[PDB]
């Protein structure tokens, strides 16, 4: 099948510098050549380049950066939408994971019907209304969510996001740091997930099963696959912004990817939160970039087995 | 719930120097704002000084500083039965394992009808019969039995002491390293485990439901958490006196404080043996540390999914 | 029941220095009188000694030292197939795998309905016709099978080496490195294998239960355990010169090694692989050394639960 590689070096979505140059950390972990030795046919739209927004300060004092993010992911969204609808599968490489806003978005735009899978330590799921830090990469799901639109708060510049995806339709993995809000939406919305608890009791095989009951279980249709780096545990992902012990292990990382492949349902996949700058050594660095191609590479084929 | 802290710097119930430095490393890893973030109402008794006791040498030439350690545990069993009295869940630091011996003796002095879950990779029921380094941290369990009471040698400074809990009302989780002496009387009284064997056959849920089925399956009653933190795999608690690979995972950690919490029986808790010298480097101790720090958390409500 | 340990401290089955330094490592970590403490009645044979080849050069330009190891593997095949035959369950001790050849040649020089149980990430199955580094000690199993030896060139050394036995009857656990070669010849000849991913998803135990059906499911029969302890994640077992990440656990490798020790079928036993030199440190070295003791003791009865 053919693969869509989009670089988007976006960090304005929380104060860390550094998410900026995850795209060239993975690229230069030979992500691109890992790709076709599968035998993938590649489109390189290369690293996009987003217009900031001057003077775009706090919204009543809180939210950060609303329209230079609301803007740059408007921009991502277009391209997105462009390569998944000249059949590509996308991949986007991020900086930090407010990028899901466009690239769902985007994708949303040629397949209404999609699903999620949502692999991340956190539920990224505070509203402008519930967030305590400000930040938007915490907030993503938010504007995505149907029942939700209610309870989130308008922000400058993201007047052209139109919440499209159901509650039903989005499945967490990993969770292990939700904050009291967040999860008061999971329950009241009833949005399904699986903690690191969950996995705990379960077992990664057994979590597959059900997440791709909920999501195809009565039909066939696109999946998005938005994969947070930091979803891993902090000793196979060092370089990242949020760190949290007792993640996902290498194998379990490897098999969930290995499992979406299989459906062969891949419409798009999104890496994201990948730090280099806030790695400890130059090794730290270069673990968490080969992990980001890893799953990347593990997406769309690559097997343990060979 | 309230929560009273008391820290027992005392490390002469084996020979490593460093675990008298646990409570301070537990307390520089944040325990204390960190229970009171989940809204705990915290009584902290300081660190105890225990009284030493010069010239307190070898008892039939094996057993080591019998009169020190019986001096230290009688203290701090009073220090304990007061907290435990005046209605709180109490919470020792230790130093290592001997320690034990005050804090159940002083809890069961308030609540008779205890239970134990001694998580460790260790039984610790050798009796000064039965030891072979001599060490009495790894002999707590042996004074406290009421089975062995005859089959265990009376020590210098341990008249005090009277065996409270039966066998039947203890239970292990995570053993990995047993003595045959240990093996024979974990046998002959019935006493139940999980070795980690049992945990990778039975799953770390199946386990909890079993030792609670075991404990306070016909009835609700106070439970005394004793947590060794070289249960955990040495390469997620490296500053321990006697690591022991193939250990519990960080997760399963957490699942078995989680349980505990679940039960809304926990009277006191004991974290001990973390020795912050005996790590190679400041990041090995500081990672024991806050291991320390987050069971102690979640057996007091902390969650991972908010 | 009685063993006998056999040290084969050769490496020209591979390019990597220090494999030869294997047997001395394993020893040295308390090997022997580990297997006492067992009960086991022990008959070292001491460090075989095996007779150079000078100017053994490259067979058709990439098989590195054909003769060399084909006569190192002759003279273990003897000493092993007089172990065997004397009623011991031989141990050897590696250097690189190439010396499977003579183990289990020797073995089944006796034991001709033997199986073997094959611990690796790799297959080790490429035939001189199909490998890329002409190593041997990735090709051992291509002389053994029978179905292969019509696509195996006969090299230099290798006259007396007869294949033995059959595609089914031999089993691989952990693989997780694969070269395409290799997956045409397993899947060509049908050769059974739980790769991680198949470990992932049935669990260890039920990865076991599945080996001994295939194995010995219509009838008892010896077994032949040859352990890669690169099969180890490389954070147990750094010491090794193939180092693959997502590898098994220790507790799982310990799983595999009891389970084997459950049927009372274990013939003889390989652990290859150690290569003490690789190590970054001598804890790494060490801790490489242990796990190795480790899995034979457990082969051999002992318990993580007394
Ligand atoms: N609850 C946190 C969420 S951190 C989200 C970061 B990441 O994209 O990595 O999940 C907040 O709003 O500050
Ligand atoms: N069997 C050992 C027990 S070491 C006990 C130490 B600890 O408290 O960590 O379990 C002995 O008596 O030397
Ligand atoms: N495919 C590799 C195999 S490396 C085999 C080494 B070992 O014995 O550790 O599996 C090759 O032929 O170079
Ligand atoms: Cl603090
Ligand atoms: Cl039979
Ligand atoms: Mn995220
Ligand atoms: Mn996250
Ligand atoms: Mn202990
Ligand atoms: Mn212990
Ligand atoms: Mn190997
Ligand atoms: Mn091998």
């Amino acid at each position: 099948h053919s693969v869509a590689v989009i670089g988007a070096p976006f960090s304005q979505g929380q104060k860390r510098k550094g998410v900026e140059h995850g795209p060239a950390a993975i690229r230069e972990a030979g992500l691109m050549k890992r790709l076709s030795s599968l035998g993938c046919h590649l489109k390189d739209f290369g690293d996009l380049s987003f217009t900031p927004v001057p003077k775009d300060d706090l919204y009543n004092n809180l939210i950060v950066n609303p329209r230079s993010v609301g803007l740059a992911n408007q921009e991502l969204a277009e391209v997105v939408s462009r390569a998944v609808s000249d059949g590509y599968s996308c991949v986007t490489l991020g900086g930090d994971h407010s990028l899901a806003i466009g690239t769902i978005s985007g994708h949303a735009r040629h397949c209404p019907d999609l699903c999620v899978v949502w692999v991340d330590a956190h539920a990224d799921i505070n509203t402008p209304l519930t967030t305590s830090s400000g930040n938007l990469h915490g907030q993503p799901v938010s504007f995505l969510l149907r029942e939700l639109q209610d309870k989130v708060p308008q922000l400058p510049g993201f007047s052209w996001i139109k919440p499209c995806i159901s509650s039903a339709s989005i499945v967490y993995i990993g969770l292990r740091d939700v904050d009291p809000p967040e999860h008061f939406i999971l329950k009241n919305y009833d949005i399904q997930y699986f903690s690191m608890r969950d996995i705990d009791r379960l077992g990664i095989q057994k979590v597959m099963e059900r997440t791709f009951d909920l999501l195809i279980g009565k039909r066939q249709r696109p999946i998005h696959l938005s994969f947070d780096i930091d979803a891993f545990d902090p000793t196979l992902a060092p370089a990242t912004g949020t760190p949290v012990v007792g993640g996902l292990t290498y194998r379990e990382g490897m098999y969930i990817a290995e499992e979406i492949h299989n459906t062969g349902l891949l419409s798009a996949l999104d890496l994201v939160e990948v730090n280099p700058q806030l790695a400890t050594s130059e090794e730290e660095a270069k673990t968490t970039a080969n992990l980001a191609v890893d799953v990347i590479a593990s997406s769309f084929g690559q097997t343990r087995e060979g």
